[PDB]
């Protein structure tokens, strides 16, 4: 009965890497297969997400264009499912005494929460690990960006994303990734087609990798503990919390 927390974990988070989604199977006709290079161009720029759940568009196959990105895109989901993401939380925000509790009160976990900025580093060296270079265009893209998110974590505002902020002085030409021409002038009809593109990535990244990060292995709560603050407990602490809430008001 472990089909449980991949359920409620897709509707409601804070249950683990199980289901976030580059960890999802694509659904095939006779049951589900790891997801590929190509089916995370599919969830990104075409379909998205429902992709996985048997959506389809045409074209069915890749334009030049996009079918170029495979091999980066293939590249990613190698270095995810190469990433060590208790490491980087251990290395981050780390567990205190969750698997040693023994007989700790409910107290004792309490103040064990994550500032927004230690979420930040964890997610920050997610997109180290994960996230080909070369995707990022340039050090300049990459570094605006990582700073895009630290105000983005820090707001706590996870539903007034702006993609007009997120791309702001983004140099959408350091991605020769988009490009399937580097001979000639660039008319504004190919610019504007290659920052539509960067958008979906971009967005995607916020709004799928990072956001579906937090999700999965944080629950933030609105607490505790006055008002108003937001916390985000690791969702190891948080199971615990509510496990020992639980046990005392339940003989």
């Amino acid at each position: 009965s472990q089909s449980f927390m991949r359920t409620l974990g897709f509707l409601y988070g804070g249950r683990g890497m199980r289901s976030f989604l580059l960890n999802r199977k694509k659904k095939t006709a006779e049951g589900f297969r790891k997801i590929q290079g190509r089916d995370l161009i599919r969830i990104v720029f075409f379909e998205g997400v429902l992709y996985l759940n048997g959506l389809e568009r045409k074209p069915k196959k890749l334009p030049r264009r996009f079918f170029n990105m495979v091999p980066l895109f293939s590249q990613l989901l190698r270095q995810h499912r190469r990433c060590p993401y208790s490491r980087l939380l251990q290395k981050t925000c780390p567990l205190v005494g969750i698997k040693d509790a023994g007989q700790a009160e409910l107290s004792s976990f309490l103040p064990q929460h994550c500032g927004s900025h230690r979420v930040y580093l964890f997610v920050r060296e997610c997109l180290l690990a994960v996230i080909p270079q070369e995707l990022w265009g340039s050090e300049h893209n990459r570094l605006l960006y990582f700073a895009r998110v630290r105000f983005f974590l820090r707001s706590g505002k996870f539903e007034r994303l702006s993609v007009a902020e997120l791309m702001w002085k983004i140099k959408v030409n350091n991605c020769d990734w988009l490009k399937i021409s580097k001979t000639g002038r660039v008319p504004p009809s190919e610019l504007s087609y290659r920052t539509q593109i960067l958008g979906q990535f971009l967005a995607w990244l916020l709004d799928g990798f990072v956001v579906g990060l937090v999700r999965a292995c944080f629950y933030a709560t609105e607490s505790m503990g006055q008002k108003n603050a937001i916390r985000f407990y690791r969702q190891e602490v948080w199971a615990k919390l509510q496990d020992l809430a639980f046990r005392s008001h339940i003989s």
